[PDB]
C-alpha cells in the first residue's frame, strides 16, 4: 500500500519537556508515483502551555492548521511585525524566509499544529535557520571579522549578548501578559456537507481566498462519527493529503496495480497520512469519531463525485438509456437501487 | 531520428468489432530531450456507427479533436450533465475526473478522434477508471461490507443491478433517437494561411479562447496538397506535436546532434507523430493530400518565421547592410533571390 | 563549496579577434541542490568596437544586461523589425526564437553583456541556430530539392547568394552610420540602498515591469566599495545568481551540510558566479570596488532581511520580552548592541 504513510514515518526534528517538531518522509522517497507531491511535506508541531517556539525562518511557504490549543504567531518583516491570534481550525500562510515565533498562551491546553511545507530551494528540501541560541544558531557561522564589522561591537560582546537553551522554551505569566492576511477558520462558515453521520468543512480556491488560489490549495476538515461511512467518491482534480487528526477507522482507496483495479486498504490512526490521487475512488469508515485534515493539491475546480446517496452522485446524472447499457440491471432496478441510500456524503457503515 | 514516433508506437488499449482506443508511447521514454513533453500523451479513438463509449473518467485534462464522423459527447458533474454535438474539426476540453460517454450517432461514418492527454497525478501517467461493467469496473474494488452500507442494498442485488460486455458497445436507432464551454471548430474562421498549395487553420491562446490560454496550447490543422511544400519555417516558442491524420509525405526537421546541424528525415504516414521543438526549422512535402493535426505546447506568442516566400519571411526583415554581411551575395542578388518565391507559407515542391 | 562557480566554469562557445561568447556550466551538473535553477544558464558576450553578432535565433528567453559599451540590438519578427539602443545598466528581454543581431557602434569601447538564458525545449538545453554563413548555417541542412523549391531558385544560385566567415564580424563606419518593450536601465531610478560604503540598484516584479512579473525575476546591481561590507542578510523568497562584473572580494554564505550550519567561503573575482539560495544568510566584502550583477529567480515579494544596522534589520522587529528569551543578553544589552551599527545595508569591513 504505497498511499499509506503511518505516523512513524514522522521523523522527530526536536523533542523536549515543552514540545516536539516532526517532519513526514518525502512522499516521493519510497516510490515514484507521488512525483507530483515531491515539493510538499507535513510538519506536526506540539507545545506544552506557556511555551514559545523561538525565532526561526524556514525556506518554505507554510500553511498552519491549528488542531487544538490557542497560539500567538508573530511574523517579522525587515521593518515590520504582525502577530495573529490562532484558534482550533484556524489556517494561515507563514510565508518562506519570514523570521517568526509561536507562543502557546493557554494555561492548561497543548497547542497542536499541522503545517503544509512548500519549499523554495529544492523540491521537498526542508531547511530551517535558527536565529535564537541553539547548537545551530546561524549567526555563529560568520567569521569573527565579519561579526565585529557587521555589529560594530567587539566579538566578545557579540558572543555574550547574541551567541552564547532548547528550541521551544517555557515563557512566564508575566511575559505572556506583557506580549500584548488574517487567519481563515475552517468552521466560521456553514459546513459543505453535514449529516447525522459526518460533516466536511472546506476552504477552496475562490476570489475571497486569494492565497488558496495562488497556492492552488484547499484545506478540508472531515468528521466521521463512530459507525458512519464517508460514502464512496473521487475528487475530479485534487490530490488529497489526508492527516488523521483524531480517532481510528479504515479506508478503501481504489487505484490500479502500481488496467486492473486494486483496493488499497489502511487501518487509520492519529498521525497517519494517506494520499488520495485525483480520480481515485475512496471510502472511509470510523470505528471511533474520526477527524481528518485534508490538504488538496491542484484544488481549482476540484469536484467530489459520489457513487451512492442522493446528492453529488454522478451515477444519477447518467441518462436512463445509457444507464441501461452501462449496468446489467434495467433502468427501473438501477434508479430504485440508487434511491435505497437516502443519505448524502455520509451514512451508517 | 528521435522526433519521429511511427504509428506502431501507438499501444492498443482496447479493440473490438465496434472501435479501438490507442495510447502513444511516453515521449520521454526512448530519449530524454522531450523532458518538457513528459506530461502529454496522444490517444487515437475510432468507433463504428451507432456505438457508445461507456461511462469512464480519465485522470487527465483531454483536448478532443474530431478528424471524421459526428458524436454526442455527454459530460457529467456530480449534480449536472451537459452533452455537446461534435463535428469534423471540433475541439473541446474534457476535464480530468469527469465521468463521460461518447455516442457515434452517424449511421454509416466512423467517428475518429485524437485526444491530447494532460495527466493530473504523475507526469504522463495515463489512468482510466471504468464505471460501466468491464473486467475493470472500479465499483467491484470495494469490499462487500462497504458496497452494502454505501448503496443500502443487499450485496446480491448490487451484484445483479450494478456489477455483473466491452468498453464500446452497439447502441440502437431507438436509443440514439431517445438520447435527445462549447466546441470550437478549427475551420469556422478564415484559415490563417490559404493558397493553391496548402492551408493552415489554427486556434491559439487569446482572450476568446480562455481554455487554450490556461493550457497554453494551440490546435492547428495543416493541409498540404499533392506536390506542394510547406515552405521552410520555425515556431518561435511552440513545441508542435504533429499527428498525420491522412495522406503521405516527407519532412526535413533541422536540429543539432542530439553546435553542428543535423537534418532529421521522416517518411510521413497516417497515425505517425513528429515533435518539432521550438526554433527547429522544418520543411514538409505531400506525395498525396496531407492533413496534419498539430498540438502546440507553450503556444503563447508563438510565431511562424518562414525562411522563403513573401509573407512571414524573417530573412526579408534583415536590414540590407546586415544582409550584405550575413550572406555571401550582394544586397541586390539576395533581395532578388528572395523575390523568386512569389508564394507564401506553401508552394509547389 | 557547491555555491561557487569560478569564471573557468564558463565554456567558450566562440572566440576570435572581434569578441567571444561563453556559456556557464549547467548549475545542476556538479550537484543536485540547484534542481530549481536547472532551466537557467548565463552567457557572457564581449565584442570589440565596430562589430556585429550576425543573425542567429536562440531557443531561450534571454535577459540581456549591458555591463559596458553601447549596442544596437535588432530583433526580427516574421513581418517586422525593431532595434533598441543599449547602454551600461540596460536590460531587455530577447524572446525565444527571435532572429536578432547585435552591433557594437562605439569606436573605442568593448561591449560586455551577461544574458540570463531560459530555454524553451529541455531544462537548461542551450540551442542556437545560425542564419548567417558559419560551419553551422542551418539553411544548409535542407536537401537540394527542398531549397530549390523553397526559394524557387537553382541550387547553384542559393549556394552562391545565401550559403557559401566568423559569428562576430567587423562592420565599417559607413555600415554603422547607414544603420539608422523598451530597455529598463538598473540606474534610471533612485538606488534602493545607497551609502558611503555601497549601493544596491534593483528592478523587481511590479506592474510597471510586466516582463519581470511574467518571468518572476529581479535584476540587481550591487556596488561594494574597497574596504566595505554588505551587511549580513538573507532574501526571503529569491534565489540570487550573483555574477562578479568587476573587482575582488570575499563572501560568507551560511547554509547547512549539503540541521548544523556550514559557512561557505569564496574568494570573488571577475566572471565568478555564486548561487545564494533563498533564506541563506550572506555577507560580502570588497578588497577592490566590487560590482555584482544579481539575477533573482522566484523574485515576487522577495525581502532582504538584514541581521545588523538600523534599516531592514529583522532582529530589531523581535518584541523585547522575546529578545530576552532568544539571546543570552538582557533586553538593554541587546538593543544597545544592535544600535552600535549606525550604518544600513553596507558598512566598513
Amino acid at each position: 500500500n504505497p498511499f499509506l504513510f503511518k505516523s512513524n514515518k514522522f521523523l522527530t526534528l526536536f523533542e523536549n519537556e515543552n514540545g516536539h517538531i516532526r517532519l513526514l518522509q518525502r512522499f516521493d522517497k519510497r516510490s515514484d508515483l507521488f512525483e507530483n507531491l515531491q515539493n510538499y511535506r507535513l510538519v506536526e508541531y506540539r507545545a506544552k502551555p506557556h511555551t514559545i517556539f523561538l525565532p526561526q525562518h524556514i525556506d518554505a511557504d507554510l500553511i498552519l492548521v491549528v488542531l487544538s490549543g490557542k497560539a500567538i504567531l508573530t511574523v517579522l518583516s525587515p521593518n515590520d511585525r504582525n502577530s495573529y491570534n490562532l484558534e482550533r481550525g484556524d489556517t494561515i500562510k507563514l510565508p518562506a524566509g519570514t523570521t517568526s515565533y509561536l507562543v502557546n498562551q493557554d494555561d492548561e491546553e497543548d497547542l497542536r499544529l499541522v503545517d503544509l511545507v512548500i519549499p523554495v530551494n529544492g523540491p521537498g528540501k526542508f531547511e530551517a535557520f535558527d536565529l535564537a541560541k541553539n547548537k545551530n544558531q546561524y549567526l555563529r557561522g560568520f567569521s569573527k571579522n565579519i561579526l565585529e564589522a557587521s555589529y560594530n561591537t567587539r566579538y566578545e560582546t557579540i558572543e555574550k549578548v547574541l551567541l552564547e537553551t532548547d528550541a521551544i522554551v517555557k515563557v512566564s505569566r508575566e511575559q505572556i501578559e506583557e506580549l500584548k492576511f488574517e487567519p481563515i477558520n475552517l468552521r466560521s462558515h456553514k459546513p459543505e456537507y453535514s449529516n447525522k453521520f459526518g460533516k466536511l468543512f472546506e476552504i477552496t480556491p475562490e476570489k475571497k481566498y486569494p492565497q488558496l488560489q495562488d497556492l492552488d490549495l484547499f484545506v478540508s476538515c472531515v468528521e466521521i462519527n463512530e459507525g458512519a461511512l464517508m460514502l464512496p467518491h473521487y475528487n475530479s482534480r485534487a490530490i488529497v493529503v489526508l492527516l488523521v487528526n483524531e480517532g481510528k477507522g479504515n479506508l478503501e482507496l481504489l487505484g490500479l496495480k502500481n488496467n486492473e483495479v486494486q483496493r488499497y486498504e489502511a487501518r487509520l490512526s492519529p498521525g497517519d497520512v494517506v494520499i488520495i490521487p485525483a480520480g481515485h475512488p475512496v471510502a472511509i469508515t470510523a470505528s471511533s469519531n474520526l477527524n481528518l485534515l485534508g490538504f488538496g493539491i491542484n484544488a481549482e475546480n476540484n469536484e467530489r463525485n459520489f457513487l451512492s446517496g442522493s446528492d453529488d452522485n454522478v451515477i444519477s446524472q447518467i441518462e436512463n438509456p445509457v444507464k441501461e447499457l452501462t449496468f446489467p440491471g434495467s433502468v427501473q432496478e438501477i434508479n430504485r437501487l440508487i434511491k435505497n441510500q437516502k443519505q448524502s456524503h455520509f451514512a451508517n457503515a
